[PDB]
C-alpha cells in the first residue's frame, strides 16, 4: 500500500536512496538505500519483494540486481543478469520478472531476460524485433507490452506484446507520439503511456491503450512534462513520479483519476529523481 521511488538522478548525482509514499498521510519518507546507485533502473514487485534491476551507477551500466524486503528494511543482491542494462523496462508475469531491452554501454538491446526467484537464475527468452532503451513495460491480461523507447537511431512509437505461451513478440497498434523515457502503467483494463521524449520535446501528453479495440487515445495531459518518469498504480490512481521537464530534474508527483480524467499534484519527494524506478508494495 506504498509507492517506492528507487534511485534515479537528481541533476548532480546518481542516487542509491529510496523514498516511500503513503497516500493516507500524503507524505514521502526515506527507507533503506540500495548498495549501488542506479539511474535508469527497472523496478518490479514479486512475492513481497521489490527488485531493482540494472541501471547506471555514474561509471558503469549495471547487470546487478538488488531485492528489498520491507519487513527487515534491507536490500540484498540476488543473481545478476547476463547483460548489463540501463534504461531497462521490467515487468512481472506468472511468477517471473522480465528485463526488457535497455542499453549495455555500447548497444541498444532487443534481448529479454527472465528471472526465476525460486532458482535465483536469469535466462534469455525471445528477443523483441526492435531494440529499445528507455522503454516502458507493463503487463495486461497475460501479455507483456514493450512501449516506445529508443532504438539507437529513432525514438519509437511502436509497441510490441509478448506471449509467454508461444515465447513470441508481436507488434500491436503504435502510439500517436514517439516516446522514449516513457512511464507505463495498467489501470482498469487500459495501459497508460505517460510522458517521455519524442526526439524534439519532453512530453506532458498521456495516451491510453485499449486491447479490445487495439487503439491508443489521448487522455488528459499532466501539468508538467516528464521524461525519465516513474509511473505506478495504487488505490485506483496513477502516480507520475519525478522525471525531467527539459530544464529541471523533478521531485514533483502528479496523480491521475481516470473517472474525472484529471491530474493533480500530491506531496513532492525530498530528492529530485529522473530515470527513477517506481513500484507499489
Amino acid at each position: 500500500g506504498r509507492i517506492y521511488a528507487v534511485g534515479g538522478y537528481d541533476g548532480n548525482t546518481h542516487l542509491n536512496s529510496v523514498e516511500a509514499y503513503d497516500p493516507e498521510t500524503d507524505e514521502w519518507s526515506f527507507v533503506a538505500p540500495m548498495t549501488t546507485p542506479r539511474s535508469g533502473v527497472g523496478v518490479a514487485v514479486l512475492n513481497g519483494r521489490i527488485y531493482a534491476v540494472g541501471g547506471y551507477d555514474g561509471n558503469t551500466h549495471l547487470n546487478s540486481v538488488e531485492a528489498y524486503d520491507p519487513e527487515t528494511d534491507e536490500w540484498s543482491f540476488v543473481a545478476p543478469m547476463t547483460t548489463p542494462r540501463s534504461g531497462v523496462g521490467v515487468a512481472v508475469l506468472n511468477g517471473r520478472i522480465y528485463a526488457v531491452g535497455g542499453y549495455d554501454g555500447n548497444t541498444h538491446l532487443n534481448s529479454v531476460e527472465a528471472y526465476d526467484p525460486e532458482t535465483d537464475e536469469w535466462s534469455f527468452v525471445a528477443p523483441m524485433t526492435t531494440p529499445r532503451s528507455g522503454v516502458g513495460v507493463a503487463v495486461l491480461n497475460g501479455r507483456i507490452y514493450a512501449v516506445g523507447g529508443y532504438d539507437g537511431n529513432t525514438h519509437l512509437n511502436s509497441v510490441e506484446a509478448y506471449d509467454p505461451e508461444t515465447d513470441e513478440w508481436s507488434f500491436v497498434a503504435p502510439m500517436t507520439t514517439p516516446r522514449s523515457g516513457v512511464g507505463v502503467a495498467v489501470l482498469n483494463g487500459r495501459i497508460y503511456a505517460v510522458g517521455g521524449y519524442d526526439g524534439n520535446t519532453h512530453l506532458n501528453s498521456v495516451e491510453a491503450y485499449d486491447p479490445e479495440t487495439d487503439e491508443w487515445s489521448f487522455v488528459a495531459p499532466m501539468t508538467t512534462p516528464r521524461s525519465g518518469v516513474g509511473v505506478a498504480v495504487l488505490n485506483g490512481r496513477i502516480y507520475a513520479v519525478g522525471g525531467y521537464d527539459g530544464n529541471t530534474h523533478l521531485n514533483s508527483v502528479e496523480a491521475y483519476d481516470p473517472e474525472t480524467d484529471e491530474w493533480s499534484f500530491v506531496a513532492p519527494m525530498t530528492t529530485p529523481r529522473s530515470g527513477v524506478g517506481v513500484a507499489v508494495l
